[PDB]
Protein backbone atom coordinates (compact mmCIF):
# COMPACT_ATOMS: atom_id res chain seq x y z
CA UNK A 1 0.00 0.00 0.00
CA UNK A 2 2.40 2.61 -1.27
CA UNK A 3 1.52 6.19 -0.43
CA UNK A 4 0.58 8.75 -3.06
CA UNK A 5 3.97 10.51 -2.97
CA UNK A 6 5.83 7.26 -3.63
CA UNK A 7 3.50 6.43 -6.51
CA UNK A 8 3.93 9.93 -8.01
CA UNK A 9 7.75 9.51 -7.92
CA UNK A 10 7.34 6.05 -9.50
CA UNK A 11 5.23 7.45 -12.35
CA UNK A 12 7.92 10.09 -12.92
CA UNK A 13 10.58 7.42 -12.87
CA UNK A 14 8.76 5.22 -15.36
CA UNK A 15 8.40 8.14 -17.76
CA UNK A 16 12.09 8.93 -17.34
CA UNK A 17 12.91 5.33 -18.30
CA UNK A 18 10.50 5.55 -21.22
CA UNK A 19 12.04 8.77 -22.51
CA UNK A 20 15.55 7.24 -22.43
CA UNK A 21 15.02 5.29 -25.64
CA UNK A 22 18.74 4.34 -25.76
CA UNK A 23 18.95 3.19 -22.14
CA UNK A 24 20.41 -0.32 -21.95
CA UNK A 25 19.77 -1.25 -18.30
CA UNK A 26 17.98 -4.51 -17.34
CA UNK A 27 15.58 -2.29 -15.40
CA UNK A 28 14.58 -0.50 -18.60
CA UNK A 29 14.46 -3.79 -20.53
CA UNK A 30 12.11 -5.64 -18.19
CA UNK A 31 10.00 -3.03 -16.40
CA UNK A 32 7.09 -3.22 -18.83
CA UNK A 33 4.08 -0.94 -18.47
CA UNK A 34 1.95 -3.89 -17.36
CA UNK A 35 4.50 -5.05 -14.72
CA UNK A 36 4.90 -1.48 -13.54
CA UNK A 37 1.17 -0.96 -13.17
CA UNK A 38 0.89 -4.29 -11.37
CA UNK A 39 3.61 -3.51 -8.79
CA UNK A 40 3.62 0.25 -8.27
CA UNK A 41 1.08 0.36 -5.50
CA UNK A 42 2.53 -2.53 -3.46
CA UNK A 43 4.47 -2.24 -0.19
CA UNK A 44 6.24 -4.80 1.93
CA UNK A 45 5.40 -5.22 5.57
CA UNK A 46 8.57 -3.27 6.42
CA UNK A 47 7.44 -0.39 4.22
CA UNK A 48 9.57 -0.99 1.13
CA UNK A 49 8.07 -0.04 -2.21
CA UNK A 50 8.88 -0.44 -5.86
CA UNK A 51 10.72 2.91 -5.50
CA UNK A 52 13.20 1.31 -3.07
CA UNK A 53 13.87 -1.31 -5.76
CA UNK A 54 14.22 0.88 -8.86
CA UNK A 55 15.33 4.35 -7.75
CA UNK A 56 19.06 3.78 -8.45
CA UNK A 57 18.37 2.69 -12.06
CA UNK A 58 16.04 5.68 -12.53
CA UNK A 59 18.64 8.11 -11.25
CA UNK A 60 21.57 6.44 -13.08
CA UNK A 61 20.22 5.67 -16.51
CA UNK A 62 23.61 4.19 -17.44
CA UNK A 63 23.22 1.33 -14.96
CA UNK A 64 23.80 -2.16 -16.17
CA UNK A 65 21.17 -3.80 -13.95
CA UNK A 66 19.65 -0.85 -12.13
CA UNK A 67 17.70 -2.55 -9.32
CA UNK A 68 18.49 -3.50 -5.76
CA UNK A 69 16.50 -5.28 -3.09
CA UNK A 70 15.38 -3.17 -0.10
CA UNK A 71 14.30 -6.11 2.12
CA UNK A 72 13.83 -9.84 1.79
CA UNK A 73 10.08 -9.69 1.17
CA UNK A 74 10.76 -7.46 -1.88
CA UNK A 75 12.09 -10.46 -3.84
CA UNK A 76 8.68 -12.13 -3.53
CA UNK A 77 6.40 -9.08 -3.66
CA UNK A 78 8.21 -7.61 -6.69
CA UNK A 79 9.12 -10.98 -8.25
CA UNK A 80 7.61 -10.01 -11.66
CA UNK A 81 10.45 -7.49 -12.00
CA UNK A 82 13.23 -9.38 -10.21
CA UNK A 83 12.61 -12.71 -11.90
CA UNK A 84 13.19 -11.74 -15.60
CA UNK A 85 16.17 -9.59 -14.62
CA UNK A 86 17.75 -12.49 -12.68
CA UNK A 87 17.10 -14.78 -15.66
CA UNK A 88 18.73 -12.31 -18.09
CA UNK A 89 21.82 -11.84 -15.94
CA UNK A 90 22.16 -15.58 -15.02
CA UNK A 91 21.26 -17.16 -18.34
CA UNK A 92 19.34 -20.37 -17.97
CA UNK A 93 18.03 -19.63 -14.44
CA UNK A 94 14.39 -19.30 -15.46
CA UNK A 95 11.61 -17.71 -13.46
CA UNK A 96 10.22 -21.26 -12.85
CA UNK A 97 13.58 -22.77 -11.87
CA UNK A 98 14.55 -23.40 -8.26
CA UNK A 99 17.96 -22.81 -6.72
CA UNK A 100 19.10 -25.92 -4.85
CA UNK A 101 19.29 -26.08 -1.09
CA UNK A 102 22.64 -25.22 0.45
CA UNK A 103 25.32 -27.86 0.00
CA UNK A 104 28.95 -27.07 0.61
CA UNK A 105 29.53 -30.75 -0.40
CA UNK A 106 32.54 -32.91 0.45
CA UNK A 107 34.99 -30.17 1.35
CA UNK A 108 37.89 -32.66 1.27
CA UNK A 109 37.45 -32.90 -2.49
CA UNK A 110 39.02 -29.45 -2.90
CA UNK A 111 42.75 -29.49 -3.58
CA UNK A 112 45.70 -27.17 -4.07
CA UNK A 113 45.31 -26.37 -7.77
CA UNK A 114 48.97 -25.28 -8.02
CA UNK A 115 51.14 -27.21 -5.54
CA UNK A 116 54.55 -25.87 -6.55
CA UNK A 117 53.25 -22.29 -6.59
CA UNK A 118 54.48 -21.53 -10.10
CA UNK A 119 51.14 -20.14 -11.37
CA UNK A 120 48.61 -19.03 -8.74
CA UNK A 121 49.68 -15.91 -6.85
CA UNK A 122 46.72 -16.07 -4.46
CA UNK A 123 43.28 -17.62 -3.97
CA UNK A 124 40.10 -16.12 -2.55
CA UNK A 125 36.59 -17.38 -1.88
CA UNK A 126 33.90 -15.06 -0.62
CA UNK A 127 30.22 -15.26 0.11
CA UNK A 128 27.51 -12.87 1.21
CA UNK A 129 24.85 -13.15 3.84
CA UNK A 130 21.88 -11.19 5.13
CA UNK A 131 20.78 -11.61 8.71
CA UNK A 132 17.23 -12.89 9.16
CA UNK A 133 14.89 -10.21 10.43
CA UNK A 134 16.66 -7.12 9.14
CA UNK A 135 15.91 -5.07 6.02
CA UNK A 136 18.70 -4.50 3.56
CA UNK A 137 20.71 -1.32 3.07
CA UNK A 138 18.01 0.86 1.41
CA UNK A 139 15.70 0.44 4.46
CA UNK A 140 17.93 -0.07 7.51
CA UNK A 141 17.45 2.52 10.21
CA UNK A 142 20.37 4.00 12.11
CA UNK A 143 19.24 2.05 15.18
CA UNK A 144 19.24 -1.16 13.19
CA UNK A 145 22.70 -0.53 11.78
CA UNK A 146 23.95 -0.03 15.35
CA UNK A 147 22.20 -3.08 16.78
CA UNK A 148 23.33 -5.34 13.92
CA UNK A 149 26.90 -4.20 14.33
CA UNK A 150 26.83 -5.02 18.05
CA UNK A 151 25.50 -8.51 17.21
CA UNK A 152 28.04 -9.06 14.44
CA UNK A 153 31.03 -7.66 16.32
CA UNK A 154 30.19 -9.87 19.30
CA UNK A 155 29.87 -12.89 16.99
CA UNK A 156 33.15 -12.26 15.17
CA UNK A 157 35.07 -11.46 18.36
CA UNK A 158 33.94 -14.85 19.65
CA UNK A 159 35.58 -16.75 16.79
CA UNK A 160 38.31 -19.12 17.92
CA UNK A 161 41.39 -20.86 16.59
CA UNK A 162 42.57 -19.89 13.14
CA UNK A 163 39.65 -17.42 12.95
CA UNK A 164 40.60 -15.43 16.07
CA UNK A 165 41.25 -11.79 15.26
CA UNK A 166 40.29 -8.14 15.66
CA UNK A 167 37.10 -6.16 14.93
CA UNK A 168 37.49 -2.54 13.82
CA UNK A 169 34.39 -0.28 13.72
CA UNK A 170 34.43 2.30 10.98
CA UNK A 171 32.75 4.77 13.30
CA UNK A 172 35.49 6.78 14.95
CA UNK A 173 38.26 5.03 12.98
CA UNK A 174 41.52 6.98 13.03
CA UNK A 175 43.56 7.90 9.97
CA UNK A 176 46.39 5.60 11.07
CA UNK A 177 44.09 2.62 11.47
CA UNK A 178 42.57 3.38 8.08
CA UNK A 179 46.05 3.35 6.54
CA UNK A 180 46.92 0.07 8.33
CA UNK A 181 43.84 -1.58 6.83
CA UNK A 182 44.38 0.00 3.40
CA UNK A 183 47.89 -1.47 3.29
CA UNK A 184 46.33 -4.94 3.61
CA UNK A 185 43.48 -4.10 1.16
CA UNK A 186 41.03 -4.62 4.06
CA UNK A 187 39.31 -1.19 4.12
CA UNK A 188 36.06 -0.23 2.44
CA UNK A 189 34.66 3.26 1.94
CA UNK A 190 31.39 4.86 0.90
CA UNK A 191 29.99 3.53 -2.32
CA UNK A 192 29.70 5.30 -5.69
CA UNK A 193 26.65 6.99 -7.27
CA UNK A 194 24.91 3.72 -8.04
CA UNK A 195 24.96 2.71 -4.38
CA UNK A 196 24.34 6.28 -3.11
CA UNK A 197 21.22 6.47 -5.22
CA UNK A 198 20.02 3.05 -3.95
CA UNK A 199 19.97 4.64 -0.44
CA UNK A 200 22.63 2.11 0.53
CA UNK A 201 25.07 4.47 2.25
CA UNK A 202 22.79 6.18 4.75
CA UNK A 203 24.05 7.02 8.23
CA UNK A 204 27.60 6.21 7.18
CA UNK A 205 29.80 5.00 8.95
CA UNK A 206 27.33 3.90 11.68
CA UNK A 207 27.08 0.09 11.90
CA UNK A 208 29.92 -0.50 9.43
CA UNK A 209 33.01 -2.47 10.43
CA UNK A 210 35.88 -4.72 9.40
CA UNK A 211 37.10 -7.93 10.98
CA UNK A 212 40.16 -9.97 10.12
CA UNK A 213 41.92 -12.91 11.74
CA UNK A 214 45.45 -12.69 13.04
CA UNK A 215 46.78 -14.71 10.08
CA UNK A 216 45.12 -12.29 7.57
CA UNK A 217 43.49 -15.21 5.75
CA UNK A 218 39.95 -14.32 6.79
CA UNK A 219 38.17 -10.97 6.36
CA UNK A 220 34.62 -9.90 7.11
CA UNK A 221 32.99 -6.67 6.11
CA UNK A 222 29.93 -5.66 8.13
CA UNK A 223 27.34 -3.50 6.27
CA UNK A 224 29.32 -2.73 3.17
CA UNK A 225 27.04 -3.91 0.39
CA UNK A 226 25.45 -6.72 2.39
CA UNK A 227 25.07 -7.27 6.09
CA UNK A 228 28.02 -9.68 5.89
CA UNK A 229 30.64 -10.14 3.19
CA UNK A 230 32.74 -13.13 4.35
CA UNK A 231 36.10 -13.70 2.67
CA UNK A 232 38.71 -16.43 2.95
CA UNK A 233 42.02 -15.89 1.17
CA UNK A 234 45.69 -16.80 1.16
CA UNK A 235 48.80 -16.71 -0.96
CA UNK A 236 49.29 -19.64 -3.31
CA UNK A 237 46.75 -21.95 -4.89
CA UNK A 238 45.31 -24.02 -2.05
CA UNK A 239 41.70 -23.36 -2.92
CA UNK A 240 40.83 -26.35 -0.74
CA UNK A 241 42.26 -24.76 2.40
CA UNK A 242 40.61 -21.45 1.49
CA UNK A 243 37.22 -23.06 0.94
CA UNK A 244 37.33 -25.27 4.06
CA UNK A 245 38.23 -22.17 6.12
CA UNK A 246 35.34 -20.24 4.61
CA UNK A 247 32.90 -23.06 5.30
CA UNK A 248 34.06 -23.42 8.91
CA UNK A 249 33.71 -19.69 9.44
CA UNK A 250 30.29 -19.39 7.85
CA UNK A 251 29.01 -22.28 9.92
CA UNK A 252 30.46 -20.75 13.14
CA UNK A 253 28.84 -17.38 12.40
CA UNK A 254 25.49 -18.99 11.67
CA UNK A 255 25.40 -20.52 15.17
CA UNK A 256 24.99 -16.94 16.48
CA UNK A 257 23.15 -15.12 13.67
CA UNK A 258 20.62 -16.80 11.34
CA UNK A 259 20.71 -15.97 7.64
CA UNK A 260 18.01 -14.91 5.19
CA UNK A 261 17.29 -17.69 2.71
CA UNK A 262 14.65 -17.99 -0.05
CA UNK A 263 13.34 -21.31 -1.33
CA UNK A 264 13.59 -20.28 -4.98
CA UNK A 265 16.52 -17.84 -4.90
CA UNK A 266 18.90 -19.19 -2.28
CA UNK A 267 20.70 -16.82 0.06
CA UNK A 268 19.23 -13.34 -0.18
CA UNK A 269 21.40 -10.26 -0.56
CA UNK A 270 21.02 -6.61 -1.50
CA UNK A 271 22.32 -7.26 -5.06
CA UNK A 272 19.99 -9.41 -7.21
CA UNK A 273 22.81 -10.68 -9.30
CA UNK A 274 24.49 -12.18 -6.20
CA UNK A 275 21.84 -14.56 -4.88
CA UNK A 276 21.96 -18.36 -4.95
CA UNK A 277 25.29 -19.53 -3.56
CA UNK A 278 26.48 -15.88 -3.28
CA UNK A 279 29.92 -17.49 -3.82
CA UNK A 280 32.73 -15.87 -5.78
CA UNK A 281 35.89 -17.94 -5.95
CA UNK A 282 38.83 -16.30 -7.67
CA UNK A 283 42.54 -16.69 -8.31
CA UNK A 284 45.24 -14.22 -9.30
CA UNK A 285 47.08 -16.38 -11.82
CA UNK A 286 50.00 -15.91 -14.22
CA UNK A 287 49.32 -17.54 -17.60
CA UNK A 288 51.94 -15.99 -19.91
CA UNK A 289 51.79 -18.55 -22.75
CA UNK A 290 47.99 -18.77 -22.74
CA UNK A 291 48.01 -14.96 -22.84
CA UNK A 292 49.76 -15.37 -26.21
CA UNK A 293 46.58 -16.99 -27.56
CA UNK A 294 43.65 -15.56 -25.64
CA UNK A 295 41.04 -17.13 -27.93
CA UNK A 296 41.94 -20.53 -26.45
CA UNK A 297 41.86 -19.09 -22.94
CA UNK A 298 38.43 -17.50 -23.44
CA UNK A 299 37.24 -20.78 -24.98
CA UNK A 300 38.27 -22.83 -21.95
CA UNK A 301 37.06 -20.15 -19.53
CA UNK A 302 33.64 -20.06 -21.17
CA UNK A 303 32.92 -23.75 -20.70
CA UNK A 304 33.57 -23.30 -16.96
CA UNK A 305 31.67 -19.99 -16.98
CA UNK A 306 34.75 -18.26 -15.62
CA UNK A 307 35.28 -14.52 -15.86
CA UNK A 308 38.82 -13.70 -17.03
CA UNK A 309 39.95 -10.16 -16.10
CA UNK A 310 43.33 -8.47 -16.38
CA UNK A 311 44.69 -6.92 -13.16
CA UNK A 312 52.64 -7.10 -15.13
CA UNK A 313 52.38 -9.52 -18.08
CA UNK A 314 50.03 -12.49 -18.27
CA UNK A 315 48.47 -12.04 -14.82
CA UNK A 316 44.74 -12.66 -14.55
CA UNK A 317 41.94 -12.46 -12.02
CA UNK A 318 39.80 -15.49 -12.91
CA UNK A 319 36.53 -15.98 -11.03
CA UNK A 320 33.30 -17.93 -11.39
CA UNK A 321 30.32 -16.21 -12.92
CA UNK A 322 27.61 -18.60 -11.82
CA UNK A 323 25.56 -18.13 -8.64
CA UNK A 324 22.14 -19.57 -9.46
CA UNK A 325 21.01 -23.12 -10.10
CA UNK A 326 24.09 -24.87 -8.73
CA UNK A 327 25.31 -25.70 -5.25
CA UNK A 328 28.22 -24.16 -3.41
CA UNK A 329 30.11 -27.39 -4.04
CA UNK A 330 29.34 -27.29 -7.77
CA UNK A 331 30.32 -23.62 -8.09
CA UNK A 332 33.68 -24.04 -6.39
CA UNK A 333 34.35 -27.36 -8.16
CA UNK A 334 33.66 -25.74 -11.55
CA UNK A 335 36.20 -23.09 -10.59
CA UNK A 336 38.72 -25.68 -9.38
CA UNK A 337 38.32 -27.77 -12.52
CA UNK A 338 38.68 -24.68 -14.70
CA UNK A 339 41.88 -23.55 -13.09
CA UNK A 340 43.28 -27.08 -13.12
CA UNK A 341 42.68 -27.36 -16.85
CA UNK A 342 44.04 -23.88 -17.63
CA UNK A 343 47.23 -24.81 -15.76
CA UNK A 344 47.45 -28.20 -17.48
CA UNK A 345 47.11 -26.36 -20.79
CA UNK A 346 49.70 -23.71 -19.92
CA UNK A 347 52.31 -26.27 -18.90
CA UNK A 348 51.87 -28.24 -22.12
CA UNK A 349 52.27 -25.24 -24.43
NA1 LIG B 1 34.39 -27.94 -19.34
Amino acid sequence: AADAATIAKLEEGFKKLEAATDCKSLLKKYLSKSIFDSLKAKKTSLGATLLDVIQSGVENLDSGVGIYAPDAEAYSLFAPLFDPIIEDYHKGFKQTDKHPNKDFGDVNQFVNVDPDGKFVISTRVRCGRSLEGYPFNPCLTEAQYKEMEEKVSSTLSGLEGELKGTYYPLAGMTKEVQQKLIDDHFLFKEGDRFLQAANACRYWPVGRGIYHNDNKTFLVWCDEEDHLRIISMQMGGDLGQVYRRLVSAVNDIEKRVPFSHHDRLGFLTFCPTNLGTTIRASVHIKLPKLAANREKLEEVAARYSLQVRGTAGGVYDISNKRRMGLTEFQAVKEMQDGILELIKIEKEM
